[PDB]
């Protein structure tokens, strides 16, 4: 006998997904939360890997926010990094109405 069937996975190279997102690093230290539960929270919701960078560095961009994981799942988290600087730019701003 001999058989075969399975399709690729190309899984090891979809966990080495890595996305950036653009965002001025005043919200970064806003997204985090107060002690840092409110990332936590939308990383395991994906299961992903969201890190910033470290403003001490200064060679990296401080605006740019790194994430590993699988490049569906991570789009999921960096689209709340983004909901939310959507919100904040307008908090404690002039609202008409």
């Amino acid at each position: 006998g001999s058989s075969g069937s399975s399709g690729e996975q190309e899984d090891r190279a979809l966990r080495s997904f890595k996305l950036s997102v653009t965002v001025d690093p005043k919200y970064h230290p806003k997204i985090i939360g107060r002690k840092g539960a409110v990332i936590t929270q939308i990383r395991l919701e994906h299961d992903v890997n969201i890190q910033f960078p470290d403003k001490d560095d200064g060679n990296q961009p401080q605006d740019q926010i790194t994430i590993t994981g699988y490049e569906k799942n991570t789009e999921a988290a960096r689209d709340a990094i983004l909901r939310i600087v959507g919100e904040l730019e307008q908090m404690s701003g002039p609202s008409s109405g």
